[PDB]
């Protein structure tokens, strides 16, 4: 009997698919791995469930908690749809820069939502949230950019789903960070399991941090939050991509139309990298994972789509 | 190795849920089938694929060919996708009072839009495309409402689904009737299965011409055409339950709020049957099943969320 008790039963195992079309000059295979197959359609309600599941279990909820969290957009809407299920409130902050759709979704969980500065980024969402929390003991905050549940979920379920997927078989995996949680979590399952596993974190050229410049406003919602997250393991990575606004924008379009893959942003910028790393000779027959995100439904109101 | 050719090969294999919290008066167990786990979050995704495979495999697709599909959303949605993989030109006929959701989810896709008058509903979609495939030969019209490979594959896919992960033990089988294939496939197996399975097909109050009544304008996306689909096997049909607007969409709003599924207008109008169906004393303990067609998403610009 194959009946999930709850919403949260149902995260993850999403499928990897093969690039057929946008694959202009590359030696390797690039496989998409598709994170939309989620209950909310993210990676990030992996991370929903796993920071409540984590919270509930060390005893930290209690009758009156609040659950306060500081999001680009997909981990609020994966707590917002967690806390439904479960009948917790929750509070989101998130900035004004963020998807229409991110806005609508949370308050249609029945969760709440602050706006913080546009200018500010997502370093100001979480002050609004670590300045909240201060003000009223009921406040729970997950941290996403601090919690090791993060990682954790992700070499529980995520790396063991390239794993055996791929049958062992993958050489590199192509992520873009925002937490970094993902690139971690997989990273550290598969480079101990098999240590020729190279990995691949792809951020904004408009916000270039990890690769050592400042950072800056980007369109692309849900990576380059403008720091170094205490999660993302750098020891681990093994190289880093920026990818520039219009090339992240074009190959998400390019996916939708070539492919039948309708991705978020960051999907489009994964791809990039993922593609630039797949012309190398030296990587000739070798088997490349792209993460993709979100479903591009969630951009109808950003230019992705106009 | 589990990796998808294409995004053909991930369409079905959906969970089902339990409902928990909307169950309001329920004596019989309620489970949901959760169509938005498909490539492009509905359950026509199953029938864009399925009905082009039989063109293809009858030989009906020629390298000029364009496709042509009356549509309410998800059908066009799908066959857009399916389009965008293969390489072919695909035109969609739908109302003007469809989620505009659908009409930029179908443009990004790369699929081309004809808008037909509301007034008109789905019979002028209908028309609009008939009208336009003998103006030229090159448009094939799979044609939803008559194509044998829609229920056809939903008893290929849907219905041994519905049989597996209930390990045989469903009893009642609760869905909204668009085309009908959905409910029709799925009865087609169960009942010849287990003939003491029960088949509900729901429908707008507002346009009850399954009860005998007359067509009429509603929000319920994606069912209540206005006519009766030569696709839909009435025989098999056990009871029909017309719902109205307010409680198709109070409803979709609980399941977001109350269990974490953010679905469409016709899943709460599916899901009010089943509730109703629920609270029978003679269905005591008996295993009900609401298929929940599409995520709640492509409704942002609705009613439902306003
Ligand atoms: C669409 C999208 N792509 C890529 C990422 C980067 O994932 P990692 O945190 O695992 O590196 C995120 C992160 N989301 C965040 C942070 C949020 O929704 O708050 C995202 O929402
Ligand atoms: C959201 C939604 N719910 C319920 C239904 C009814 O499904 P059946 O065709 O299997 O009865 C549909 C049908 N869609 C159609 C017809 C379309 O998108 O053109 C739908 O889109």
């Amino acid at each position: 009997m194959s009946i999930a008790e709850d919403i949260t039963q149902l995260i993850g195992r999403t499928p990897l698919v093969r690039l057929r079309r946008v694959t202009d000059g590359a030696v390797a295979d690039i496989v998409a791995k598709l994170e939309f197959f989620n209950p909310a359609n993210s990676v990030k309600d992996r991370i929903g469930v796993a920071m409540l599941q984590a919270a509930e279990q060390a005893g930290l909820i209690k009758p009156d908690t609040i659950i306060l969290e500081p999001t680009s957009g997909n981990t609020g809407i994966a707590l917002a749809m967690v806390c439904a299920a479960r009948g917790y409130r929750c509070v989101l902050t998130m900035p004004e820069t963020m998807s229409l759709e991110r806005r609508m979704l949370l308050r249609a969980y029945g969760a709440e939502l602050i706006l913080t500065p546009g200018a500010d980024g997502m370093s100001g969402a979480i002050a609004k949230a670590e300045e909240l929390a201060k003000t009223d003991q009921r406040y729970f905050v997950p941290q996403q950019f601090e919690n090791p549940a993060n990682p954790a979920i992700h070499r529980v379920t995520t790396a063991e789903e390239v794993w055996r997927d791929t049958d062992g078989k993958v050489d590199i995996v192509v992520a873009g960070v925002g937490t970094g949680g993902t690139i971690t979590g997989v990273a550290q399952v598969i480079k101990e399991r098999k240590p020729s596993a190279r990995f691949v974190a792809v951020e904004p050229a408009a916000s270039p941090v990890l690769s050592g410049g400042q950072k800056g406003p980007h369109p692309i919602q849900g990576i380059g939050a403008g720091f170094v997250p205490p999660v993302l393991d750098q020891d681990l990575v093994d190289e880093i991509i920026t990818v520039g606004n219009e090339d992240a924008l074009n190959v998400a379009r390019r996916l939708a139309r070539e492919e039948g893959l309708l991705v978020g942003i960051s999907s489009g910028a994964a791809t990039v990298a993922a593609l630039q790393v797949a012309r190398r000779p030296e990587n000739a027959g070798k088997l490349i994972v792209v993460v993709l995100p979100d479903f591009g439904e969630r951009y109808l109101s950003t230019p992705l789509f106009a």
